[PDB]
């Protein structure tokens, strides 16, 4: 099945999550500042098989830990992930490689600025 | 202009299957197991606009350099590679932005050893 | 202080050996073979202290438990020095160039496994 | 030959740090290059530098205004065979790994360029 994950311009994530063909009961959000609410529901719901559609790399983990934790966890259960404006999915190792350096590279520049 | 391979290193009907699902006529799918001979069928048949299309960034190479390498001399001829399975085009802003991260990788690797 | 950690026998005593030579000494060098010697070095380390690892490869048992250990020991104000690599956790761009060199790694590990089942 | 480079938007604090953390590494007092935006001290520099030279900065962050003027910057000194050394990063441009970042960071800057140039030309 088809599911869609976003979070905080949430309307603009959730829009673009249903135009990509995810039905509502399947779209899970967080208004991140329990900050987890939909991503905990999302993370066992999920099964083997699965596909879930996020925004952006940014919207996934609160940071590159967290999003590689969550990839290995989806990974683990059988479940591919695709960035919709990134244009990249972790189902290939090559994938998965490629989105944990686009992560590293974007905390780098977060880290950046909040030093400036 | 849409064409196919698929590569194994030992099966390899799991992306045959999936190349005729995105169009690919049967006739333009090439395979190879374990060396070369498919690719090389590919080489003479695909022409300057065609597409290539792949089931994962995974199936193309021996590894990642000789993966780049065959992205680069498909390119130098006007020929893209579509990898499926990742939803990534060589000849889009992403796929370019993609090859030039592996190259960087590659080249690390290589440094690397020396 | 400077610490060794070092995970795989005889490419444990390889590691070993090569911590000692990069200036560490042998009572603060902790190994696996899970994590018996990764506690103890918990315990040990404080503030401002460094640890050497041979390679990339063994700090964790994957990338997410890599970054993991080392946002632990970054929140401890303990860095990580990679002797080959020649990369340390030390600024933020340190900790993204080890976690693009891990996923790398990662990414052969998985080109090795499949290959190979 | 080896030379430093220092940089700040306004602060005058931090330009003092960084032309001390400069000195501390072993770069003579002459041999400092310092702008307050903006580039006259870097102008300078560039008449001074030669191939096989090493420019010495504090920060990755010290060098351009942006990831983007850093990545010009350190392309413009590498093809004039001149190396920039990170002191806190602890990271040269002429490096495998230095070589690997800024391929890395140029790419994903060129990829930002294209997404807009996609939402200006659509």
């Amino acid at each position: 099945a088809l599911f869609g994950y976003a979070r905080v311009s949430l309307d603009i994530q959730v829009r673009a999550l249903k135009d990509a063909g995810v039905k509502a009961n399947r779209i899970f959000t967080d208004k991140a500042s329990s900050d987890r609410k939909g991503l905990d529901l999302l993370r066992m719901k999920v099964k083997e098989g699965d596909v879930i559609l996020v925004k952006k790399l940014d919207h996934l983990g609160r940071d590159t830990a967290d999003m590689i934790q969550l990839i290995k966890e989806f990974d683990a259960q059988g479940v591919s992930i695709r960035f919709i404006d990134d244009g990249i999915s972790t189902d290939s190792y090559i994938g998965k490689m490629v989105v944990t350096i686009l992560s590293a590279v974007a905390q780098a520049e977060r880290q950046r600025i909040l030093e400036r």
